[PDB]
């Protein structure tokens, strides 16, 4: 997250960081056995970690497990990014609790102009590269299809929207990817592309969430 605040310890409860060694990517916790991310997020091996704060202390409220599954959206296109969601299924239920949450998903796609909080462990810098240890999070309001269109030409399709600042300097980036966008308290958004990070006409790019809520329900009625 570049331009963002230290969200305080556990204020994201629904927030994961997914391990392979080393974090990688987000994903946001929706019910005790199943995490969503994106699908260019996905590695073998995906160990998925709750109730973090700082990735590189155990601070006491973690807790680690590995995923059983990972179910990439069967219209993914790694090309476009067009369906970059995957869901991730744990080998064992969390135990839910004041700082390990699922965040709703929604009924209605959200409005343009919403502020939504993104959060991360991604880079802090527009140009160059800083990675935090604690979780970073930041309030982008979602920009009109319109607006994203213009943005990135010829590259958006109805199944992602922008959010952020056309002036830059506020943005998800590298290592954001798969975390939540929450606006209204739903979870409406993943973090997905963006021309760079925090630069100025090109906004973040975020996975519709609103769009997917049938395959994830059948997808999670189903294994
Ligand atoms: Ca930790």
């Amino acid at each position: 997250i570049v331009g963002g605040y230290t969200c305080g310890a556990n204020t994201v409860p629904y927030q994961v960081s997914l391990n392979s060694g080393y974090h990688f990517c987000g994903g946001s916790l929706i019910n005790s056995q199943w995490v969503v991310s994106a699908a260019h997020c996905y590695k073998s091996g995906i160990q998925v970690r709750l109730g973090e704060d700082n990735i590189n202390v155990v601070e006491g409220n973690e807790q680690f497990i590995s995923a059983s599954k990972s179910i990439v959206h069967p219209s993914y296109n790694s090309n476009t990014l067009n369906n970059d969601i995957m869901l991730i299924k744990l080998k064992s239920a969390a135990s839910l609790n004041s700082r390990v949450a699922s965040i709703s998903l929604p009924t209605s796609c959200a409005s343009a102009g919403t502020q939504c909080l993104i959060s991360g462990w991604g880079n802090t810098k527009s140009s160059g590269t800083s990675y935090p240890d604690v979780l970073k999070c930041l309030k982008a309001p979602i920009l009109s299809d319109s607006s994203c269109k213009s943005a990135y030409p010829g590259q958006i399709t109805s199944n992602m929207f922008c959010a952020g600042y056309l002036e830059g300097g506020k943005d998800s980036c590298q290592g954001d990817s798969g975390g939540p966008v929450v606006c209204s308290g739903k979870l409406q958004g993943i973090v997905s592309w963006g021309s760079g990070c925090a630069q100025k006409n090109k906004p973040g790019v975020y996975t519709k969430v609103c769009n997917y809520v049938s395959w994830i329900k059948q997808t999670i009625a189903s294994n």
